[PDB]
DNA sequence: TTTTTTT
């Protein structure tokens, strides 16, 4: 009998696998007998136990084959081909809707019967995130719409505040909610060349902790990031296509993606201040610090950094009609799921605990 | 049965794909039944629904095949071969006539029944651009004439002026009309060679926002760009061929393209001013600035940066005889469309609105 | 029924193609029917209409083939193989005699019944070049002997003088007459390897617009050229075989070509001054500018740079006996055309016009 | 009806080709019929008229074949394989004996009645060059003896002296008398990897114009060469096998060959100074230059640089027993044949003409 | 029939052949008949006449084969693979056994029937070193066993003395008895990290001429070398694995090799003094200089500075039963050779005349 | 792999 190359390519497509060694290893685990597989019976990894039943007959023949890495390469090139087709043909609203579909799939497993996580612990995360800024759910929705519409010169937001105020916490959650990357522009103009190359085909970027110079009475390290941003003005404005470089690969011409700049209270040049739409001032708050000392599980599970928490915030607060037409069905299912388990009185009691600096789940 | 490699090569020539991954992704999705195909029913992308019914039989057999990327690589070689043949054998008037034909195909789709845009928005763009410089249609035409003749020494145009003065708006629109690339020569010398390699076979080059030295006299940043340009003087003149390189590929010998330099008001060494045949001064105009803020659809849809707008300007103002004899019959059809859907009073009112800082549609 | 690889090899040999993409593109055009081809009926490019009828049957079999680039790579290597054989086996007099035959073939097509060139406009170029230096045909003939005899350490010529004085003009014309490559040595030492590799198997090199270190008090830019070139002294002499390099290919060992160095009034080290035979000083001549300004057809058609203009000068002034024995019989045919289509007096009027700063033709 | 790969390998062994494009070009010329072959009738090159009649039948079938470059690779590999066998298994005296046999075969054909050269002008070469130094012919013998012994850590020679002093013409003459390759180590140390790779299985290495640090006040610019050699100490000592590299081929483990360094008057670090066995320093002379001005055939025909001129000198001054025993019978034929024409009285007269600066002839 | 690839691999294994083109070249020699072979009758090399009778049948088929280099590549990979199995097991004793095997075989040649120098020069040098330092025949055997055991903290020996005392000249011979490299730790601390990386995967390290501070009190130059070395605590002691990096490579983790420090007479901080297991003081002796001056061939043949002189000393004095139980048989022959080629009394005569300051062969 | 990256 012969290997079906078509069944391998299907598995790669449905697993969304970019990687020749990961695919090869995953697929070789299907050769052992289905009826007695310990990895199925512990139900431990979803990308195994959902597929082993189908692929056993092909995996047995594949284990005898001589072509193995050649079969996996064609499968991986098919998955890479779809990504490139999508990048050039989807509108930004569809890219975001696909990303929410990926997140909702992970939530269904994570809060399912074999799930590890309590939904009570993640709703405590929504209560703590809501106290970080005024009107958080509007701020998150304004951010999403701004990244979708991508209007020239209305592309970037500035996060400003003392050390330990929440800047990296909120930024990391937005990066997970709509996939993106972090950049470090504090380097010399020499090395920036490959640093800016991380943004190739990304939806969103964050410039993390850019350092100015001067203001030394404030007790701040000096660096050159603000000078660099002032020379990188064209990338922030975004009217024109710029050349971007990865190590060993040819230059690509792109409209550089929108993003977030985080900084301490360094002085902005009047030039740079004008490229931003909004600045959000973060300030330290004593009640939130006392709360985290008495609700450690938020930090230790990394709940407050995670985009699943921001999505649960959006699901609770925003009306169904703001979401795109195809995802609305999953959302009304998830709303009814949540309203059945959290009474509004319990959620207001969670928020009242956070405002008092007491532990959330008393 | 066996795959027809000839039909794949035919598809690549009709859609003009250079990317092997993009061609592979496109061709695979034809494998599903044409009678049901959702993107054909939705009329989503012209690169798909115009072809699916023809290629369906071959795409099913291609999905079974074991040398898919060898098939796609040969098809991409075939499209590259036509580009190099056309580059050595066509006169620059024919190269430009072919670029106008591509744009007019986009305009037929874009302003047809399937398309999203409409003419009164984009024609207000042509009214806005005409207020930027005196006699804009003569300046655009005289530029096109210069680039087609490509006379040595008498070859490059210099745009200078304060920030927010429309240099990059015009330069990006001229770039989109002719086709070409933007280069950032502000770099260190040891990596300029790969930057200049982006010019290979292009029709235009635009050297964007080159920094000088001595800017503190004006409160301007400092950078090497103007000194690098003084070392590249051989590339600007175009008297003799230069050697250009892409990463991992052997050097190619050709005459460097003509084009545009944009800069802030640095002092220019007189040996470089001797090499620029025309200098166009841009200055702040407050009425243009007020008009954009009240007419922001001009930015949100990128109407003012786009070469389709400049071609509509040429169609409105130029007499039919100045286009090459091949494309004239297609242009009189467009003059008829525009003179049907508009009147002089409508366009005279749009320019009247701009000149008073009123909204262009008021 | 199978492709004959020998027919493609003949076509490549008769056409002299060095790159695989160009050979592939040319040959794929032959698959369409000979009885209707528009490119044959217009007689537009001579590489097509002379060969299509012979190759058509094979081209349709080539278009079905699974192996196309492999076929073309063998054919291109066969053309490169002949050029390597001749570079070891021929004397330099025969190399130049062959290059003159190639030029005289182009002159038959340019000035034939089926081409655009006007012999009066090209003989107007001879008048302008004959004014640039005194005794111009003596200079051209002494240059040619220097390149043919290739006497060690007496091989290079130096051109000095202001910007806009005819030095790059005459260098480009000599470079087309002999054939060769133009090289840039103003970049730093560490990437010169692949630049000097452009000189492999060539007859001439021209080092364009070399920059010195000093002279800044004259308002002349500083750079690395003369420092680099003083390290390269071993390449200039041609007493010893050097090692030359291209990407992915092994070291070639050969004597480096003779050539021309061009520069703008920098001072030169005594070690470099010892390795040039003759220095030519160019000083601006006002009447040549006012002539050229009224004679813009010279620049558009590039006549004053073209090697054909110096070959026409040699046919006008030199005796017949001092061309090689096989090419004399074609030169005497060209002597007769020029004495039929011009008198002396029409040529003497043109040369008087150039002295007067009037347009060359009147 | 198959191509004989055996016959191609025999042609490469008899011609001793070591480049694939050259062998391909040479073998393809044999496909045309033997009878009418214009090159065989004129007898232009021995590598053609010796072999065509034998190889014709195989070359016609080679011209139909489609593996052509793989056939030539296996033939060139066979020739490179034999040189490595010789390089290990021959006695080092016999390698020099073999190289003289190659020269003595080549010297006989060029002084044949069919040859272009003549005895008196090449003996003027012997006269001029023996005048260049004190006791020249015994200095050449001392060099040959030193290289033949190759006593570890007692190999290399220095030369030192200024421009136009004579060092490089002597080094070039020795290089052709032996087998050898010139190297340029003035480039930065990390690039030298493939430069040193040329010495693989060579007899002599010569380092030409190696530059020190400082001394620039004499108009002798600096470079990395001497610091490189002090790093490359392990290769001069060569008491152990070094590892030498070339592109896409398995690397060679070998002792680096004996050789010569030529320099201008730089300082030498004591660590490097200790490696060189002998230091034959140079001084300029004036009547020799007066003679060359009047005797231009010497440089035109490259008489003074060639190893044939030193071999004519060693034939002149050396006793016949000092050579190897196989060539002893050839050397008496050249001793006699040379004396039979060129008597000592006329030799002394023209040697006086050099000494007096007259110009050598009569 | 077909080629046996295993017969080729047997020849490569038994010849211990490391290199593809060398294997190809030697195996092709077996094409011709065994009975007639001229090399077999002369017996010039063992690698031919031992095998030709056996391998002739295969070599007749190998000559017709169309993929000869692939056969040889597999054979060489088989010999190279066996060296990496042996790397698994090498105890540091067995490293020194085979390091000696490589050096005796070069002694067998150089002093042999086909030799190049006579032991009467070498033995007077061995007698000279046997009076440079007290009891030195015991020192070298003790030194080597410290290196073989590589006991932590017991690793390093300090050679101290004023200039011209014998330090560098003995360090050369010990480094050539072992294998290793020298390091120059006088560099500023920034550059030391790359210098130390040269020790990657080696048996021995030698540190040369560490500059102190305060040595100007005796006109000694001063520098950081001692202060750098005092800070390399973990590299000297050898209890823990340390990181090493070459330029352009990733960091390697290993125990740092043992070694020798040679020092120009400065003071040593008592921290650094605790790192060295034994200190050797070298002192000027004028009778050693008079001896050298009256025996200058000792230096000019470089008798003193070789691992050959130290191995020859280990042969003379030490007993046989302490050499490894395999290699000890090869010292039987060099003992009996020396005991008969040289006189037990003549040694004492030349040590006497050395100590007398008389010429060592007088 | 070589080149590019690294230095
Ligand atoms: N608004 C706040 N008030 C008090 N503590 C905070 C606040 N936001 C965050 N923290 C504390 O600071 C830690 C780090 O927050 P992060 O956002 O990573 O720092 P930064 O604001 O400097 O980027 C959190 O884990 C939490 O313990
Ligand atoms: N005459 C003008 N006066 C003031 N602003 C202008 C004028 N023309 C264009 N603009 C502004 O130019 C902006 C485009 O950027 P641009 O000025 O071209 O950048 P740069 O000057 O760096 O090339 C537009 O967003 C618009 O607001
Ligand atoms: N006699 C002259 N006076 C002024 N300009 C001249 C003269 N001769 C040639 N030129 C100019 O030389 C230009 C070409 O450059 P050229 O002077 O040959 O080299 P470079 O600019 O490097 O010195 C032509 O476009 C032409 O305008
Ligand atoms: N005595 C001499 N007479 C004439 N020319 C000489 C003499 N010595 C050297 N040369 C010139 O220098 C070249 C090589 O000698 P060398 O002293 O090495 O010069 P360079 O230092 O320029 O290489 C010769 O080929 C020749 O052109
Ligand atoms: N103990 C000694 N007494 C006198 N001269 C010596 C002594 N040791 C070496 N020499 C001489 O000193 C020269 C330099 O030796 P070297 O090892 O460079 O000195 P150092 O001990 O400073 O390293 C030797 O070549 C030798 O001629």
């Amino acid at each position: 009998k012969q290997v079906s190359w078509k069944l391998v390519t299907e598995y790669a497509m449905e697993t969304k696998c970019d990687d020749v060694l990961l695919l090869l290893g995953m697929y070789l685990e299907f050769q052992y007998s289905f009826e007695m597989c310990l990895k199925c019976i512990k139900k431990e990894q979803p990308s195994h136990y959902k597929y082993h039943e189908k692929h056993y007959a092909n995996a047995a023949i594949f284990a005898d084959s001589k072509n193995q890495k050649t079969i996996c390469q064609q499968a991986v090139d098919t998955v890479l081909a779809k990504k490139r087709v999508d990048s050039l043909q989807l509108t930004r609203e569809q890219m975001l809707t696909n990303r929410f579909n990926d997140l909702l799939d992970r939530m269904d497993i994570m809060f399912g019967s074999t799930g590890s996580a309590d939904i009570e612990e993640w709703m405590a995360g929504v209560a703590w995130l809501h106290c970080l800024l005024p009107k958080m759910d509007s701020v998150v929705y304004d951010f999403l719409k701004c990244m979708v519409y991508n209007i020239p010169k209305k592309r970037y937001w500035l996060f400003k505040g003392p050390i330990d105020s929440g800047k990296t916490t909120l930024a990391a959650a937005l990066l997970e909610l709509c996939g993106g990357k972090a950049l470090n522009v504090n380097l010399p103009l020499d090395r920036l060349n490959f640093e800016l190359g991380v943004a190739i085909d990304q939806f969103l970027v964050v410039f993390e902790d850019v350092k100015g110079t001067g203001g030394e009475s404030r007790d701040l390290p000096s660096g050159q990031g603000i000078n660099n941003l002032d020379n990188l003005r064209d990338y922030l404005d975004g009217s024109v296509k710029v050349n971007l470089e990865k190590k060993h690969l040819n230059k690509r011409t792109q409209i550089f993606p929108p993003g977030i700049v985080t900084m301490n209270e360094y002085s902005v040049p009047k030039t740079l201040q004008a490229r931003f739409v909004k600045q959000i001032d973060f300030r330290p708050k004593d009640y939130l610090k006392h709360c985290l000392e008495r609700s450690e599980f938020l930090l230790e599970k990394r709940i407050i950094q995670s985009g699943i928490a921001l999505l649960l915030m959006l699901i609770w607060y925003r009306p169904v009609a703001e979401f795109a037409q195809s995802i609305q069905s999953r959302i009304v299912e998830w709303k009814e799921r949540l309203d059945k388990e959290f009474s509004l009185s319990v959620y207001q009691k969670m928020k009242f605990n956070v405002a008092m600096g007491i532990g959330v789940l008393d």
